[PDB]
Order: C-alpha cells, then structure tokens, then sequence
C-alpha cells in the first residue's frame, strides 16, 4: 500500500449520476479469482463508445474523477475500488458517495472526496473547457485545487487516518 497526503493529475469529467457497481465494472469482470489488474474493466460497457470520456486524450490518462452525486451508490463490490485504483485513479470526486463504496475505498488507497455539488459543477466546467487540467486533492488539508479555484472536500477522520498511514 502507499500513503496517501496529495495528489495531482488530470481531471476527468464524468457527468454520470447514480453511478452503480455494475458500471464501475460490470459482472463479467468479477469471475476472476486474481488480484492482478482490474483497470480492463473500469467502466468496460461505457468504453465501448469512442465518445466516452475516459477514450479521450487526455482523460484517458486521468487521476481525478469529477463524478455526479451518488456515485457508487447502493451495494457494491470490493472490485470497484480496485478497478478505480488499477486504472490509475487516486481520487474520486462527488457530492454523495454510496457508503459501502466510500468505506471500501479509504481501505483500499482511493480518496473518495465528498465535494459541494455546486464545487463539483466547476470542477467539470473547468476540465470540460481544458482538458489536460490538473486537480490536487491534499488530505492533510482537505482541499482541492483546480487552477485559481480552490475548495473544501470532506471525509471522515477514520478514512483519513487508513489514507495517511497507508495501510492495507
């Protein structure tokens, strides 16, 4: 595991609320019984068009996902942290997590930055009119930055604490 106290990439805007598990990786992803890589099947169904964000350069080599409200809502698998991370994600970005994602993910290294819906609306704002634009999320300070914008993210003392200390 590494520690987690800031990070920095591109920013990609996914304008997909009420996100599920199955979306984050579908069903047919999670047979596999191994632990390498899961990043094939980070959102597999949605690549399938070529218009979908994370196909694009240079969302394809994104860090922070911006996501709409409630994303990883309802149940969900372990595998959609680790398809996230294997992907190369490090943050999610949402004005609502689904709870056993959002704890899943501080276990696992992925920073699951609640955000103001009206903070998340510029962020993707930002990114959409840049793409190539960086986010820092910075744990110690609970912050993210996005060129001059600055703003508060929360999560819970607990999370922060396994995020810090890297633990497994």
């Amino acid at each position: 595991s590494e520690a987690f106290h800031t990070h920095s990439g591109i920013g990609v805007p996914l304008r997909r609320s009420n996100v599920d598990t199955d979306q984050i990786i579908p069903a047919v992803f999670l047979k596999r019984v191994t632990r390498t890589g899961f990043e094939d099947g980070l959102f597999a169904g949605w690549r399938s068009d070529p218009a979908f964000v994370l196909n694009l350069s240079p969302f394809d080599r994104g860090s922070v996902l911006v996501a709409g409200p409630d994303f990883g809502t309802g149940s969900s698998r372990e595998h959609a942290v680790w398809a996230l991370m294997d992907y190369g994600f490090r943050v999610v970005i949402s004005s609502r997590f689904g709870d056993i994602f959002r704890g899943n993910a501080g276990k696992a290294g992925l920073l699951a930055a609640e955000v103001a819906q009206d903070d998340v609306e510029l962020l993707w704002k930002l990114i959409e009119q840049s793409p190539g634009l960086e986010i820092t999320a910075n744990l110690q300070d609970r912050i993210i930055t996005a060129a001059t914008v600055v703003l508060p993210f929360k999560i819970d003392d607990h999370s922060a604490w396994r995020l810090l200390e890297g633990l497994d």
